[PDB]
């Protein structure tokens, strides 16, 4: 079973750990928001985490909830096709201020997978549109290197535009809004994106 | 002859073209910039010399002069090792107007190769120092997706503090100053530069 799933489809690739650690039997939600002109290298980031979502999260047959790696997977691949790899974000336990490296375009071909709550392992996945996704390296306070998915809404419609005025005294419609993603997500991205040039 | 040099060292692996361009037998980038300008959705529009600033913006021990393929890789190798990549910047031929789509840290340890406007292959090579190189994404004006190289000085004195305040009115030593280099450049950069995060 467990990893003869996986490497029946991605042979010679473990389960990477971050994803590996999801799958297993509260969190932190960052609740920073910011405009994509504020994705540079050396801003400094100050991450506010909360215990609980906002009443949305943020915002989110085209929606499908997983039950197993198998399920996951399949549900994956039926959209994206199998050459893909899944992401997800490694915040570090109580650091607080970072330090952007880069900024790597993942593209607006992707699906998230929300990992519930659950002592059981299930996910809320679906796919993304009129968004784009990035990979974002980081150096903590500490020196720690790591690095966090952000998301970068264009189509900025779909939102409670009260947070979008509390964040960043803004209305939806006029520009983009990004937010990072939390170390409970999973996101799958297309091989081609990730390469990029090499 | 050439790729016999080449796949010695790296086999299985072809000159990139750019490189393969450049060891046949000019244009500058004079667009000058902070490192809070690269990100996702900046436009630069890139402005080109025919000629830099006397100096780079008769080649008379971290400094080499190299005729050859041969030669170029045996300094590369000498300051880095062997698990190292060319990089060149590839501006196409009249686009003028670029949108970033993202920016990828190479780190601070590389070799910089300048292709002489000579009739002939000769490089001036050297090491640098205090300095970040980036890989940086951008789709054109016609829809076509490229990248350029952009360096940034931390020691931002041995700059001419006139040019430096016409472009960015700011005085030496202060603060980190960036641009772009030119297609004729190559840059030699380690692999886990580029692996970065994956």
């Amino acid at each position: 079973p467990d990893e003869d799933y996986w490497q029946a489809v991605w042979p010679n690739t473990p389960i990477p750990n971050t994803l590996k650690e999801l799958l297993k039997p509260d969190t932190q939600y960052p609740k920073t928001f910011f405009f994509e002109h504020e994705l540079f290298p050396g801003k400094k980031m100050n991450m506010k985490f909360s215990k609980i979502p906002f009443a949305q999260p943020y915002g989110v047959e085209d929606k499908y909830c997983a039950k197993s790696l198998s399920t996951l997977i399949g549900f994956a691949v039926s959209k994206l096709g199998k050459n893909i790899q899944p992401f997800s974000s490694s915040f570090l336990d109580k650091q607080t201020d970072y330090t952007i490296e880069g900024v790597h375009n993942l593209g607006d071909k992707a699906v998230m997978c929300h990992r519930l709550n659950f002592q059981s392992t299930v996910f809320y996945c679906h796919e993304i549109h009129g968004t784009t996704a990035y990979m974002v390296p980081m150096v903590a306070a500490d020196g720690r290197r790591t690095q966090a998915l952000a998301v970068c809404h264009h189509d900025t419609s779909g939102m409670n535009a009260e947070v979008l005025y509390e964040m960043l005294k803004i209305k939806p419609g006029t520009e983009t809004a990004c937010h990072f993603l939390g170390n409970k997500a999973v996101m799958w991205v297309p091989n081609m994106a990730v390469n990029s040039v090499y």
